[PDB]
C-alpha cells in the first residue's frame, strides 16, 4: 500500500545535487533505420511510402491516392459522436481559437526620420503537416492543440498524417481533425510519413513545419529533417509542479498530482509546500486514492520513479525552487496566487486557484498560432 | 574568354527545371563531433580548470585564474573612448535603428475573461540570461554584437554574458565598443566548444546562460547542436544569399552590384537574379563581365557566382514571384516598376527590399532574430 515518493528538504547540504538528479533525464540501430526510410521515401517516394504502410502499419493499398481519407469521412465521423463528446470538442476548439485569435501576430510598418519606411510582413506557413499515432491511444486534444492555432495563423493547407493499424480508425481523432479545419488526411505514420510530409511525393504535398509527438522512429525522423522543415519540440514525459500552502484538501492535491502522472510511466509530479504535515496528509492521501485509480500502476511507476516532495522554508523559497525547476505544469494552489505568481519566472502553464518540458520553459513557450506564423522584414528606401 | 563568368542559368520551360533549381539551391567532422563531445564532458568535470586549460591550448591566451578571463567593463567603456569619431557614431546610429525595431516588435503579456468568468492570459518575461558568442580578432564584425545584445537588452534580459576569444590576448576595439554600448553585462575571453559548454552548463566563474546565440565555427556550432536541451539556440547560418527579381527598367550594371553585394563577402554566398526579360539578363550577364575585374573582392565574387550563382528566365512577374517564393532567400530585392503590388504575391523571404535572418531555404518556417526571441510565454489560467 505504501508509495516510496522522494523527499527533498532545502536545508540538506546536497539539496541542490539531489534536486539535479531528481530532475535528470535521458538506438544507433533506429538512427540508421530511420535514416534508410527516409533516403527510400526521397528516391521513390509513392511506392516506398505504400510499401512502407502495408510493412508497418498492415494498411495496404493499392494505390498511394487510396491512403488518403475522403473529406465525407471526417465529417461523418463527426456527425456520429454522442452529442457530449460534440459538444465538449466544440467548446474546447472554440477556447483554443479564441486564445489562438488574441495571440496572433500582424504585420506593421513605420518611417524613419529620411523618409524609409520599414516594416514586419507576417506571413503563415505555406503549408503544415501534423502527425498523430493511429488507434485508440491518441487524444483528440492533441489535435485540437495542434491544428486550431494553425487555422487561426491562416495556413492555408493543414495536413494530417494518422496511421490506420490494420485499417483502424479512431473516431474522436478525425471528428477532431474535422472541427479544426484540418484539409487532408493521409493514414501514414512512422518515419515514412515524416518524410514524405518533409519531401513531398507525387500524392503527399511538401510541408513547412511538421509538429505531433510520436513513437522513436517519429521523433527521430523529425530531428533528421530539420532544416528542410521546422519542427515542435521533442516533447519530454508530461511535468507537473505543485506550490501547496497548506490549506488544500490534501485529497485534491494527490488528484492534482495523478493527473500528470496518470499517463506516462516516465512522467514527473513534484509538490512542494513550507508545511512538513501537509506533505505528510498528502502522502496518505495519495497512498488511500490510489488504489481506486483505473491507471493505479502507472501513477505509482512515474511517483516512484521520478515523484518529489520539497519541504521549503516558505513560498518564497517555493517560487525560487520552481524557478530552478522550469516545470511544464505549474499549480498554484495557494491562498493569494495573483501575489505569488510575480516570483514565477520559468512555467509552461500556470494554474491559479504543446508546453515545454523537461526543464525547457527555461527558453521556450508552449506552441501557440505565432508557431504558425513568419515576419520578413520590409525595407522600402522610399 | 578571358572575362566570361560561367552563371547558371535556369529556364522555368525546362522539363527538367524543378530539379535544376534544386540542385542551384542545394548547399551541404566525425572526428569533430567526438573533439567537441570531449570538450563539452571535460568542461561538465572539471569547470574552470579545464575552461583555463582550454583556452591556453586552443586560443594560446594564459591566465593564472578563472576570474582574470573576463574583461573588465572599464574596459569595454574605454574601447568606445579611444574610437575615431565617426565609427563611435556609426555604431551608435546602427544600434539605435535597432533599438528601435525591436521595441516594436517586443511582446507584452495580457489576459482577458471569458463568457463563464474564467481568466485567460500570456505572461511574458525575458530570458534569465542569455549567451552571446562573438568570434576572436580583426576578423569579427561590431554588427554581430549589435544585432544580438540590443534586442536582448530590449527584451530585458538581465543578464547577457559574452564570450569572446583571445587569441594570443587579441582584442577587437569595435566588438567591446560594441558591447559596452548594447549594455552587455560581462565579457569572458573563451571561445570554441568550450566557451559554448560554460555557457551552457556553467562554471564557478561563468554563470549558466539560457539560450546561446552568435555564429561561429565548426566547433561553436556543433557544440551548441549538443547542448541544445540545455539551453535554447538560434538558427545555424548559412552562407549569405540574395534573390533579385528585375523587370528590366533597372541599369543593368545596377542589378549587378546588387548581386555582388552580397556575393563579395563570402565564397559560399548565393546570389540569384530572376527576370521574364530574356535581353535583360544578358545584358547584366555582359555588365557583370565588364564591372567584375574593377571590384576589389573580384576573386570571392567570381568564385561564389560559379559555384552558387544563378540567372532564372520566368514568363512572367507571377512566376517570379512564384520561383522566389521556392527559393525562400535571405535576401530578397524587387527591382521593379511596382514593388508595392509585386510584394504581395511574395510570401518567403527573410527580408524584402523595394525601392540575422534565415537562410538555406529556412524562411519558408522561420523569422529573424529578434527581441521576441528572447522573450518566452508563460500561459496563465484562472
Amino acid at each position: 500500500t505504501e508509495v516510496k515518493i522522494k523527499r527533498l528538504y532545502t536545508g540538506d547540504a546536497d539539496f541542490a545535487s539531489q534536486l539535479d538528479r531528481l530532475l535528470a533525464w535521458s538506438d544507433t540501430d533506429i538512427h540508421q533505420r530511420v535514416t534508410e526510410i527516409i533516403g527510400c521515401i526521397r528516391r521513390d517516394g509513392d511506392a516506398a511510402l505504400v510499401e512502407l504502410t502495408a510493412r508497418f502499419d498492415h494498411f495496404v493499398v493499392d494505390t498511394a491516392a487510396a491512403l488518403e481519407l475522403p473529406r465525407d469521412v471526417l465529417e461523418a465521423a463527426w456527425q456520429a459522436l454522442p452529442a457530449e463528446q460534440a459538444k465538449a470538442l466544440r467548446e474546447a476548439a472554440e477556447r483554443i481559437r479564441a486564445y489562438a485569435e488574441r495571440q496572433k501576430l500582424d504585420s506593421w510598418d513605420y518611417r524613419e526620420a529620411d523618409g524609409t519606411l520599414l516594416g514586419q510582413k507576417i506571413t503563415p506557413l505555406d503549408r503544415v503537416g501534423l502527425y498523430v499515432p493511429g488507434g485508440k491511444a491518441a487524444y483528440p486534444s492533441s489535435v485540437l492543440m495542434n491544428a486550431v492555432p494553425a487555422k487561426v495563423a491562416g495556413v492555408p493547407e493543414l495536413i494530417m498524417a494518422v496511421p490506420a493499424p490494420r485499417g483502424e480508425l479512431n473516431a474522436l481523432v478525425l471528428a477532431a481533425a474535422y472541427i479544426s479545419g484540418v484539409d487532408r488526411v493521409f493514414r501514414i505514420g512512422g518515419a515514412q510519413a515524416v518524410a514524405a510530409l518533409a519531401y513531398g511525393t507525387e500524392t503527399v504535398p511538401r510541408v513547412d513545419k511538421i509538429v505531433g509527438p510520436g513513437n522513436i522512429y517519429v521523433a527521430t525522423a523529425k530531428k533528421l529533417v530539420f532544416g528542410q522543415v521546422g519542427i515542435d519540440m521533442v516533447a519530454g514525459p508530461s511535468e507537473i509542479l505543485v506550490i501547496s500552502d497548506g490549506r488544500t484538501d490534501p485529497d485534491w492535491i494527490a488528484m492534482d498530482l495523478f493527473s500528470q502522472a496518470e499517463h506516462d510511466e516516465d512522467a514527473q509530479a513534484i509538490l512542494i509546500s513550507p508545511d512538513a504535515a501537509h506533505l505528510e496528509a498528502v502522502q496518505a492521501s495519495i497512498e488511500r486514492l490510489l488504489p481506486g485509480m483505473e491507471r493505479a500502476e502507472v501513477i505509482r511507476t512515474s511517483l516512484e520513479r521520478r515523484g518529489g516532495m520539497i519541504l521549503v522554508d516558505d513560498l518564497e523559497q517555493a517560487a525560487a525552487v520552481a524557478n530552478r525547476i522550469a516545470p511544464e505544469h505549474l499549480e498554484l494552489s495557494v491562498e493569494s496566487p495573483e501575489v505569488l505568481v510575480e516570483s514565477i519566472r520559468n512555467a509552461g502553464a500556470i494554474f491559479m486557484g504543446v508546453l515545454p518540458t523537461s526543464g525547457t520553459a527555461r527558453f521556450s513557450s508552449p506552441l501557440g498560432v505565432y508557431d504558425f506564423q513568419k515576419r520578413s522584414s520590409l525595407i522600402y528606401c522610399s
